[PDB]
């Protein structure tokens, strides 16, 4: 009868900001120094993500979705208190957090599906109105940043506790074999259900060294998450957009690297999207191969979750150009947090009832 | 010495946007019609910039240099009053309205370098920082947005009272053609000042009419200034960056008609800019052929006062894409115009210390 009182004093610290090179510079860079840190960090960063939760208007509240998932993050913080007044040292005691780990990864899995729920429920409860939908959006991209940089955490530890990969993190991701193999993903799923599917052209410019291949300190599955839901978009874009003509032309995907961007652009001829809708294209409360997702809300979290972003610009009656932005040196590669303080609370006092444009 | 009183007046009634059409459908369709319009919706459109003006913190209100455009706005004002109680009908009543009209816009002609000019004297006398910029930003917009709206009705007015063209507007505008036009004066300006310059190549995409060319009902000025600014950049950007190699790519345009956008993309391969400092392009605080401008702000306001837009998208190491964004119908091309109300006046109340992300 003390989760109030936990996530309080959590609530109290600020989350740990963690960059790539941190990941990188560490099986055995003791896990005693993991274990002692992560006790400390997951506390404080469940605290965080809880505290605002629960100063969330009580229509939201009361929700059995928000409800239900709050319950799993009071458990969870529960469930990795045990380990504070814990001691290394006992091989043991290590090796019931790891375990602690799992189980708590484990018992958030399924939170896209239900927020989603609550997002559902509120459209037909409340309705859809631009200033819940902005509310709706800051909670939810925070509440999703804040989950991804939470299992980060948790799957580097389990990982590297269970050479080339650190965890989740490959120190010599080639960029351009990622995008090969999302695309070939997408195109198999694309083949079943069109049975036809646009090819793929890849051009690579690495600025300082014209020829080498491009390759970058990331997060693997990360890259490949983003591409792949934007090879599912392109093609299914391009195919409908040409059913009635034979012609279907190739995704074409560029891969620049600069002195502190890594870029890679993919363009399509799916006849595009018209300025107006492009912007709620990136809304959880309007939008909802394609149709479980939160496909581009999503994959741009991860975008930005190291200083990156991804960026849609259309050309309506032509095609589409969808834009992954990430740092090139693992020295910008910096978590991306979301954290509670008196800045976060007035964003949510959005008074809204008639503009300044007229 | 009623100055005060009128704007508090004036500054009740909120500005009638208008449409392209509104303008379209319409020598001598009466401009004592025109005349009656225009005695008040100027001294409306007038005070609410002004009214916003005022309430500017006095630490930029007291600069010699809003004062001097403000003392120009306060003339303007009282320059078309004296035609509030006159009566058309005499021939000679509304032809010193044209006057009146002619000598106001030729009072103002200089604003651009005078706010400039304060804007200079506020980043040495207080810095530049996030929220000064944030500040200035808001308000630079919608001043010069509120210019280029009273800009149009005076033109509109002085050009039609002095076939094809009905006042600045084209209802058959080639956008292609601008293009080229904008296109010839910057190679021009790039050749004298480089001694080279990049080709063009222009592509259209008329969704719905294949091969017809793209025409539209636009003001070919407005447009040719944002073309032409966008294609200085681009020239630069691709000369500099190539005067080491001796290949010198072409800037490519394509201009794409959907159902409701009409799209002019220019890509060039200029090497780009990293993604950190694009976001500072339009900021008129941080950005004070190149130099004079406020280009791409400007060129920006340019497209949003009619709902269309202006974005670039970069890939560093490689080049840039700056899009325009036109509504294709004239019944969607209606001005865009900022209003004083108790929404815009809190937008000034930022008090930022300490944001909601670490
Ligand atoms: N390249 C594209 N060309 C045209 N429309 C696109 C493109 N990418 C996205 N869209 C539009 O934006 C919406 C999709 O965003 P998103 O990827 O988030 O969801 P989805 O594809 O509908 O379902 P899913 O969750 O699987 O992604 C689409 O439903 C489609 O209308
Ligand atoms: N296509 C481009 N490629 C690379 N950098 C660009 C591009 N377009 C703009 N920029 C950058 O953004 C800045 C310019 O914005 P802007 O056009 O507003 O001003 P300017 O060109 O410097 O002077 P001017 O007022 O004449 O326009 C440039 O100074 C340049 O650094
Ligand atoms: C041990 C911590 C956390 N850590 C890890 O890789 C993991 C596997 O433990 C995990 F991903 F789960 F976090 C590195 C970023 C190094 N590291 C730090 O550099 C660190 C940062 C701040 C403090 C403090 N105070 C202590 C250590
Ligand atoms: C006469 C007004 C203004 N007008 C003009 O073209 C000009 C030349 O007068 C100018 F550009 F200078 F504005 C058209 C948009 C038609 N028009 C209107 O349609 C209108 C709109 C609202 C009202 C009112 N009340 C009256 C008329
Ligand atoms: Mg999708
Ligand atoms: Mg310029």
């Amino acid at each position: 009868g003390s989760a109030p009182k936990y996530i309080e004093h959590f609530s109290k610290f600020s989350p740990s900001p963690l960059s790539m090179k941190q990941f990188l510079d560490f099986s055995n860079a003791c896990e005693k120094t993991s274990f002692t840190f992560l006790r400390q960090e997951l506390p404080v960063r469940l605290a965080n993500i809880m505290k605002e939760i629960n100063l969330l208007p009580d229509r939201v509240l009361s929700t059995p979705s928000v409800q239900l998932v709050q319950s799993w993050y009071v458990q969870s913080l529960l469930d990795i208190m045990e380990f504070l007044d814990k001691d290394p040292e006992d091989h043991r005691t290590l090796s019931q957090f790891t375990d602690a780990l799992v189980t708590i990864r484990n018992r958030h899995n399924d939170v896209v599906p239900t927020m989603a729920q609550g997002v559902l429920e509120y459209k037909d409860t409340y309705g859809d109105d631009p200033v819940s939908n902005q509310n709706i959006q800051y909670f939810l991209d925070r509440f999703y940043l804040s989950r991804i940089s939470i299992r980060m955490l948790i799957n580097q530890h389990t990982l590297i506790f269970d050479p080339k990969h650190i965890g989740s993190i490959d120190p010599n991701c080639n960029v351009s074999e990622v995008v090969k193999d999302a695309y070939d993903m997408a195109k198999l799923l694309c083949d079943k259900y069109y049975m036809a599917s646009p090819d793929l052209e890849i051009q690579e410019i690495n600025a300082a060294n014209s020829k080498q291949p491009i390759h970058m300190v990331y997060v693997p599955s990360h890259l490949y998450h983003m591409l792949f839901e934007l090879f599912k978009n392109a093609m299914r874009a391009t195919v409908e957009s040409h059913e009635s003509s034979l012609i279907l032309p190739p995704i074409k995907v560029m891969v620049a690297l600069g002195e502190e961007d890594l870029s890679i652009k993919m363009s399509d001829r799916g006849g595009g999207v018209p300025l107006r809708k492009i912007e709620r294209l990136f809304s959880y409360m309007y939008s909802t191969l394609a149709g479980f997702g939160y496909g581009l809300p999503i994959s741009r979290l991860y975008a930005k979750y190291f200083q990156g972003d991804l960026q849609l610009f259309s050309m309506e009656g032509f095609g589409t150009d969808a834009v992954i932005y990430l740092k090139a040196l693992s020295t910008d590669s910096v978590e991306r947090l979301p954290v509670y303080n008196k800045s976060a609370w007035r964003h949510y006092q959005t008074i809204q009832e008639a503009g300044d444009w007229c």
